[PDB]
C-alpha cells in the first residue's frame, strides 16, 4: 500500500528535500510512520514504500488540500 505519505491535517502532498537523498526521506517516514519504514526522495516528494494496509497516500480521499 506503497504511495506519498501524507499530511494528516490538510492533506497537502509531503514534501521531501533535495530530490536523490533517501536519508530525509527514510528518517522522516521512520519518525510518524513508524520505526520499520523506508522510502526514497523523488522530485521534491518522499515516495515511501514499506507500509502497512494503515498507510495512507497522498491525498487524503475526503479531504484533500482544497
Amino acid at each position: 500500500k506503497e504511495g506519498y505519505l501524507v499530511d494528516k491535517n490538510t492533506g497537502c502532498k509531503y514534501e521531501c528535500l533535495k530530490l536523490g537523498d533517501n536519508d530525509y526521506c527514510l528518517r522522516e517516514c521512520k519518525q510518524q510512520y513508524g520505526k520499520g519504514a523506508g522510502g526514497y526522495c523523488y522530485a521534491f516528494a518522499c515516495w515511501c514504500t514499506h507500509l502497512y494496509e494503515q498507510a495512507i497516500v497522498w491525498p487524503l480521499p475526503n479531504k484533500r488540500c482544497s
